[PDB]
């Protein structure tokens, strides 16, 4: 009865919210500067009330005493939101005269800039040159694409140009063209007509005759000559397939470049990672002398005492010739307006308010055109990233959990993995060039992330003007206005202000390395809590967790944790659990409550109570604990049809209980990756006869002690053709072994154990690659142990990519003919050292 | 409203039920009526440019690219070009109508390229679904001479003159023209108008996804040139030129994969293209899994993807 009016008021507050995030995703899309100020202050209010109604639809989700409440929240929402409707229409004129002429492009001058003013720019600018005019003589190769991919203004149309200058005059066409965010073709062939020639095609952009037509006149244009266009700042690559049948003729002599701030844009060109040019922030000593070329007259070294703060501040731009020009420029008005006192100021300026200045904001539009190019549903997770502090990594794990929980991540297609999806945000946000990828984890995927100072503080601000996130800083020592409207929250070094008088919609919260937790904040106020990070923090009272019911991401990484409540099955909704580096040791029986999970990074130390097949939707688990376990507690491991990665480690069940878990594990199909663990044995628990998942990447093996007999039947390329990691360690070893590794696709990782060499008294023999000829198309890290592999298995065509290689060689073969090196192969194979043995 | 009104319709204690719903519908609507306007903006500077028509590229293909298109574009050759020896018979139309993607524009500009050096003029011009006479007879125009007509696109007299000088330029010549994409015959009729006078020696071409209007042209069921999707063996040669290097018996066990789906594209000259592109990175992605997935898509879901909308 009152239900039913609850659910469909309910229903129709969601209808309002498409709209709103409708309008909300319509009006972001312009630059803040085009938009009329009252635009600005609805569209604030329209955001705030959106959070609202979130909230209330949230809580009803939740719970179905409340109804009442409910009914109360939301009819008082419907009455502010009406209000809100017509004090917008209330204040309004057209001002049909307000025709003020559209803004010039912020980086149009800096192409007008001095030649003999750039430093550092030679020795690429050459190596450019040679890389694609090292096939200019024999001037008939076949046409080719060098893109240029680089992030912020690290300088790709200035090499361009100076490449463009240079080797110029040996060609009978070519063509400087850039192109905007959204272009009109029309325009742009226009651009390229009258680049060409200017005497026929002088008033080339008054015609319009259609997209056709002058696509017709530019290819007849293209007959018996060498052309080199350059294409730059192409975004959204659907544009420049349309240029690209422009060029669809032969034409041997003749190449093309191209920039942009994607790479994921450039693979579309070149067809080879050869052709791709990277190009990378200056160096320390280059940038140093930039940087004093501009501010001191002759010297640097006359201070003396500002050198300290001089390659202090000059770490924080790191390499890109954009923010030493800015600072240069901003830092001297004329001859060091003073010394030691505003150079402190803007050390401590930067990251969270050096933004706001004079002359600055002329190149901050230059850094916001990549977060304007941004789709929807990547704007949140872009201005995520100011939570966390200045200069730390961030494992990209944490990220795609922390997003998840949050709620950006989500579609109605079912035949995704809700995981795989947050992975390719996350790869989007890496090839768009605003996010820098460090390391590989122990997923086969990328380790953590970094970001740029300038871009942090930049989004720092940028979320900073709403009320997306809120930072306590010591330099900053900031607060907003209205502590009731605060959402998230990102403790730093600072410990004096840690109020919590009026935050009750706290969405989030989270600490970084103080010791002020706890005995200063308190966590139970918050009524409402989506996610709560704590790692890194030494608080062991989480017990207060059953007063809250929304929570989502529960990160307790390194935190001295001694044991957490029983009344944890309260938490129905959640999304993630980690407890690596707790004291606690066994789980309480009140997990088998819990539902919806898909990752627990728990450690083998503590005890897995039994009935765990019922969570069907657990997607990844790492660091089993597999030791004094029941037949059926092994069997249940089977049910769960939805893993993705499994780690495992054991010490007691070495019986046939291995084979029963065995055929066990083939009872998935979802698998990416898997690793065993065990010490000093053979392993007796995976039979020759049995079917592995179709969908394996990595498979692992962290022992070295223990060993198989030979190599497993069940590999075989017939089989999981999906392997780019190997890592195997078995006693014996076969020359035929290696012929039928050789027969799978990728391998990009390989890394093999002979136990009997380093345990036995055996002699390294030399393995033969017996048939085919190559084996290996792509395979750019192996390792052999107590194995010799002789760089002369075959010619240089064997194994295309292979950076580094590894292996044992006896002092004996020195004399011998086995060891007929003397050649450099295809990959960068002048790297290698061996451990030679006696 | 229609379920309500049905209802009434074939009832005549209901008086009551309908008076509730009635009036609970009207809520409903009354509420709907000021969300629009709650929230919603104008955005002068809003004007994106126009989408571009995807399958204008696909005008730019390799001539050394598409395979089985012979025995085909000769037997419409000489089925027109029968009556070009003793050049004086009168001027006649062969229509091409088809579906989908089957291929009509690449038959027709390989019959254009071919036969063509034996004319005086001749213009290949594009229809939309809602044209402009006037654009399309300056199209016309400029497919005819670009020196005297070059900025012919800037010019607007009226939909009359043009016409006049079309008509004017087109004496004691052959033009074999040939107009496609032509939808809504209505369209087509003031364009023959354009042909009225007595040319012996000359013809034209036209294509439409509508056999309706064809009959509207050429007055013969003998000049209707139906087109048809390709035969098994030519599918799987194009199928496996894309895909696969030179050969297609290494795999020796997708084989019957390879069967099963391509008898679902059955014959069309799209389908195959787009599969074949989008089936293979970079050579073979996977072996055995996803085709099967794939397979199982049509059907449901197998739309939603990447780079298939274009088609
Ligand atoms: N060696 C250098 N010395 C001095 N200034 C440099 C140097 N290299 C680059 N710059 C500066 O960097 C800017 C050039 O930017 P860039 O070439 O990257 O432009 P773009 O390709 O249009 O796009 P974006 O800047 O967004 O990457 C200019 O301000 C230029 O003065
Ligand atoms: N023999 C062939 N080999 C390869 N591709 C072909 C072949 N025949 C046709 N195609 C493809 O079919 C498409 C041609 O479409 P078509 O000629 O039918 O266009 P249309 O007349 O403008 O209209 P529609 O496609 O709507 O019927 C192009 O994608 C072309 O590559």
């Amino acid at each position: 009865t009152l239900e039913k009016k609850v659910r469909k008021g309910i229903e129709s507050l969601i209808t309002e919210l498409k709209l709103m995030q409708a309008v909300l995703s319509k009006v972001s899309k312009v630059p803040a500067d085009q938009l009329d100020e009252g635009v600005k202050i609805w569209a604030g209010n329209v955001k705030e009330l959106s959070y609202q109604m979130e909230d209330i639809v949230d809580a009803f989700m939740v719970r179905v005493k409340d109804l009442h409440r409910i009914s109360a929240a939301l009819e008082e929402v419907v009455l502010q939101a009406k209000q809100l409707a017509e004090l917008r229409q209330r204040y309004e004129q057209e001002m049909r005269d307000t025709s003020a002429n559209t803004s010039v492009d912020p980086r149009m001058m800096a192409l007008y800039t001095d030649v003999t003013e750039l430093v550092g720019i030679e020795e690429t600018r050459d190596k450019l040159i040679n890389m694609l005019t090292e096939g200019d003589d024999w001037s008939k190769h076949p046409l080719k694409t060098i893109s240029i991919v680089g992030f912020g203004g690290l300088g790709k149309t200035t090499l361009a140009k100076a490449a463009y200058d240079k080797i110029k005059v040996q060609f009978d066409c070519g063509a400087f063209v850039s192109v905007s965010r959204n272009p009109e073709m029309k325009k742009v062939l226009k651009d390229i007509l009258y680049g060409l020639d200017k005497v026929k095609y002088e008033n080339i952009h008054n015609a319009a005759r259609d997209e056709k037509y002058l696509i017709d006149d530019i290819i007849e244009f293209l007959n018996d000559k060498r052309y080199l266009i350059v294409i730059d700042d192409i975004w959204n690559e659907k544009a420049w397939e349309l240029i690209k049948c422009a060029f669809s003729k032969k034409s041997p002599g003749s190449r093309l470049i191209t920039t942009t701030r994607n790479v994921s844009v450039s693979e579309a060109c070149c067809s080879s990672e050869d052709d791709i040019y990277r190009m990378e922030p200056l160096s320390n000593d280059v940038s140093r002398t930039l940087f004093c070329k501009r501010i001191f007259s002759q010297e640097e070294g006359c201070p003396q005492e500002l050198l300290k703060v001089s390659e202090e501040i000059l770490k924080k731009c790191g390499g890109v010739p954009l923010a030493i020009i800015t600072i240069a420029s901003l830092l001297a008005n004329k001859g060091h307006i003073k010394a030691k006192d505003e150079w402190y100021a803007l050390l401590s300026s930067i990251g969270h308010g050096l933004t706001k200045n004079r002359s600055l904001e002329q190149m901050k539009k230059i850094l916001l055109f990549s977060y304007y190019d941004l789709p929807s549903y990547l704007k949140p997770c872009l201005l995520y990233l100011s939570i966390f502090p200045e200069d730390r990594e961030i494992r990209r794990a944490r990220l795609i959990w922390r997003w998840i929980s949050e709620g950006f991540v989500y579609s109605e297609k079912q035949d995704i993995s809700l995981y795989e999806l947050g992975d390719s945000y996350f790869n989007e946000l890496v090839n768009r060039s605003m996010i820098q990828p460090i390391g590989i984890d122990d997923e086969g995927k990328v380790k953590a992330c970094r970001v740029h100072d300038m871009v942090l503080d930049l989004i720092c601000s940028l979320s900073s003007e709403e009320n997306f996130v809120t930072i306590l800083d010591d330099p900053r020592r900031k607060m907003p206005n209205s502590e009731s409207k605060v959402r998230r929250l990102s403790i730093q070094n600072s410990k004096i202000d840690v109020d919590t008088t009026r935050m009750e919609h706290m969405r989030s919260v989270t600490v970084f390395s103080d010791n002020v937790v706890g005995k200063v904040l308190d966590i139970s106020r918050f009524k409402v809590l989506r996610v709560l990070d704590l790692e890194g923090c030494h608080v062991s009272d989480v017990g207060y967790v059953g007063n809250l019911l929304h929570l989502r991401y529960l990160g307790l990484k390194g935190t001295h944790v001694k044991d957490l409540p029983m009344e944890i099955g309260k938490l129905q909704f959640l999304l993630t659990l980690d407890l690596r580096g707790t004291k606690i040791e066994v789980l309480p029986w009140s997990v088998v409550q819990l539902r919806r999970l898909m990752c627990l990074y728990v450690d083998y130390g503590m005890k897995l109570p039994s009935g765990i097949g019922n969570l069907t939707f657990l997607e990844v688990l790492d660091d089993l604990g597999l030791s004094d376990v029941d037949l059926d507690f092994v069997k249940e491991l089977g049910r769960l049809t939805k893993l993705r990665v499994l780690r495992l480690d054991f010490h007691g069940f070495d019986q046939s209980m291995g084979k029963a878990l065995e055929e066990s594990i083939s009872n998935m199909y979802k698998l990416d990756s898997l690793d065993v663990f065990v010490n000093r044995g053979l392993i007796n628990c995976l039979s020759e006869h049995w079917v592995p998942p179709p969908r394996l990447c990595r498979l692992a093996f962290p022992s070295k002690r223990s060993w198989f007999k030979t190599l497993p039947s069940w590999i075989n390329p017939s089989s999981l053709p999906l392997l780019s990691y190997l890592d195997i360690t078995l006693f014996e070893v076969r020359s035929e072994d290696i012929q039928l590794l050789g027969t799978l696709p990728a391998l990009v990782y390989l890394e093999i154990w002979n136990y009997s060499v380093f345990e036995e008294a055996h002699e390294v023999e030399a393995p033969v690659l017996s048939s085919g000829a190559a084996l290996f198309p792509c395979a750019t890290e192996c390792r052999f142990i107590g194995i010799g592999a002789v760089p002369s298995m075959f010619p240089q065509g064997a194994a295309p990519r292979l950076k580094r290689l590894w292996f044992t060689f006896p002092a004996k073969w020195i004399s011998s003919e086995n060891i007929g090196l003397g050649m450099r192969h295809l990959p960068s194979l002048q790297r290698v050292v061996v451990d030679v043995i006696s």
